């Protein structure tokens, strides 16, 4: 038994829910929390820049450090950084963004990183402004990810129609 309340289940092991990410993360405190990061972790826009937001800046300077050591994540790729006040930790997961032309197939990559947690909270991978079909990114999600995830969509209108296609 776990603290995620109001998901609906939709698999053995995926469970949704219409929220915000940063307003679970802060009831919850789940051990993973994923960021849907690009390359250079650079947190400016969507649940990188909120989840940054909600970490007083704390994450990006973190990230500016992880970086300078070790340059940049591949598309596909991922790391684990500090959670700060959200969770134990953040894995930074890079999906493709189609909106700077990347390799789709690289979607499936991404979520594997998710295997390597037991729970995770996390946004659905490659949608909103990452440009993908979010139909798409949840049937690859669901066919990729064998651990228990708890994803957080936080448009509305996306949530009911994430809901009402799934297969
Ligand atoms: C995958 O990252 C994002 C996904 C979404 C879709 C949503 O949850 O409404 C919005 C903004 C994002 O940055």
């Amino acid at each position: 038994v776990n603290s995620f309340s109001g998901y609906l289940k939709l698999t053995d092991n995926v469970y949704i829910k219409n929220a915000d990410i940063v307003e679970e993360a802060k009831k919850v405190k789940p051990t993973v929390v994923v960021n849907a990061a690009n390359v250079y972790l650079k947190h400016g826009g969507g649940v990188a820049g909120a989840l940054n937001k909600a970490t007083n800046n704390a994450m990006q300077v973190e990230s500016d450090d992880y970086i300078a050591t070790n340059g940049p994540l591949k598309v596909g790729g991922s790391c684990v950084l500090s959670g700060h006040n959200l969770a134990k930790h953040c894995l930074h997961v890079v999906g493709p963004n189609v909106n700077k032309g990347e390799d789709i197939q690289l979607l499936k990559s991404a979520y594997e990183n998710f295997n390597q947690h037991e729970v995770l909270l996390a946004p659905l991978l490659s949608a909103g402004i990452f440009g993908a079909d979010p139909i798409h990114s949840l049937r690859v999600c669901v066919d990729t990810v064998r651990t228990n995830v708890y994803l957080a969509v936080f448009d509305k209108n996306l949530y009911d129609k994430l809901v009402s296609s799934f297969l």
